[PDB]
């Protein structure tokens, strides 16, 4: 049964996601979240190594779970006649980056390294369980302001990794890459590291750099903060219009902008607490 497994509370947000609540675990009072999704909403559909036909947010999210990572990860799952229900770790206290940015505006570049870097380890983490997370960005990024860890979260538009070329996309859209825009085409990881170029000029100016299509296409780099020449220099080069120009994340992490990163306990110590 599922609700008498967990002890249900307040409804902490909705959206394309579906609807998401506070729980704890009656077991051993873990903190949970219960994700509620309607079956009529849910296009993209896989199975198990079973068999069983679930969302593939189901199959990518079992294929990163196993293990500790920068990913929230899958507890459980029940199917319902309408819905699946989907249970979550839930760190305490939590806020997501979209409402930490939106509070305290541009990042300084110490807690942006060290945000950026973890979430670089988060995304390597999915490749290398043959999961493309597809929708990266401040929104499905979840701070533990305690401890100073990034979880990311919502896998909803995800798809199995592959070498080959996609030509569907359902993310979000202002960080989808300009082959997208143009061609209705892009690879796995060179659409991946566009969409991280997004989400740290997004840290460190406080907004994203670009609104409509022209301007994703064009890509030209405006910075409205002081951002030292290092950053920028990363954020252009994750940001080329061209896929094969844009660095590989060992080229990421290597950047002179990423050397020295704080672990997560001081950034916590430093920035958050």
């Amino acid at each position: 049964p599922l609700e008498s497994q967990y002890q249900v509370g307040p409804l902490l947000g909705s959206g394309g996601f579906g609807s998401v609540y506070s729980g704890i675990r009656v077991s051993d009072n873990l903190p949970v979240a219960i994700k509620h999704v309607e079956k009529d909403r849910i296009s993209d559909w896989g199975e198990l190594p079973n068999g069983t036909r679930v969302p593939m947010e189901v199959v990518l999210l079992k294929k990163v779970s196993s293990g500790f990572s920068g990913v929230i990860r899958l507890l459980d799952w029940f199917e319902r006649p309408d819905s699946f229900v989907l249970i979550l770790e839930r760190p305490e206290p939590v806020q997501d980056l979209f409402d930490f940015i939106t509070e305290r505006g541009a990042l300084q570049e110490e807690l942006a390294r060290s945000f950026f870097w973890q979430v670089l380890e988060a995304v390597r983490h999915c490749h290398n369980c043959g999961v493309l997370h597809r929708d990266i960005k401040d929104e499905n990024i979840l701070i533990d302001l305690n401890r100073g860890e990034l979880k990311l979260i919502d896998f909803g538009s995800g798809a199995l990794l592959k070498d080959t070329v996609y030509t569907d996309f359902d993310g979000t859209r202002v960080y989808s890459p300009p082959e997208w825009i143009r061609y209705h085409r892009y690879h796995g990881r060179s659409a991946a590291v566009w969409s991280l170029g997004i989400l740290l000029y997004d840290m460190v100016c406080g907004d994203i750099p670009f609104e409509h299509d022209e301007e994703i296409i064009g890509g030209q780099v405006f910075f409205r903060q002081r951002v030292s020449s290092e950053c920028q220099h990363l954020i252009r080069w994750c940001l080329a219009l061209r896929p094969s120009d844009r660095p590989t994340f060992e080229e990421i992490q290597n950047h002179p902008w990423m050397q020295d990163v704080l672990l997560p306990q001081e950034t916590a110590e430093i920035h958050l607490h």
